C-alpha cells in the first residue's frame, strides 16, 4: 500500500 | 511514506 | 522517513 | 529517532 485513495 | 514509526 | 513498513 | 548519524 502506502498511497491513499479514496476510489 | 505518510506512515510513522518508529521502528 | 527511511524506514518502511508496512503498517 | 528518524535521521541517521554516526557522530
Ligand atoms: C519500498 O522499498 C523497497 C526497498 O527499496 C522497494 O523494493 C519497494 O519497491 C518500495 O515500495 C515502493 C512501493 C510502495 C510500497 N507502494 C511505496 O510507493 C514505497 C515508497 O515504494
Ligand atoms: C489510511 O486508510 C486506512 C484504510 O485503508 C485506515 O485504516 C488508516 O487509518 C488510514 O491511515 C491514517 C494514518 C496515516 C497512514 N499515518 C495517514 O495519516 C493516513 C492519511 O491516515
Ligand atoms: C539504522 O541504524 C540503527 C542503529 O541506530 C540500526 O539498528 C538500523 O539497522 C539502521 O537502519 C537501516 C534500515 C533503515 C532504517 N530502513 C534505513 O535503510 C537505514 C539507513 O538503515
Ligand atoms: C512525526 O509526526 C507527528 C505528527 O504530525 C509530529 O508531531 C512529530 O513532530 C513528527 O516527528 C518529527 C520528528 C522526527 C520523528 N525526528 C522525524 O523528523 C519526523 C518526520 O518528524
Ligand atoms: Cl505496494
Ligand atoms: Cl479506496
Ligand atoms: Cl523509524
Ligand atoms: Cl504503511
Ligand atoms: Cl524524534
Ligand atoms: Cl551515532
Amino acid at each position: 500500500x502506502x498511497n491513499x485513495x479514496y476510489x
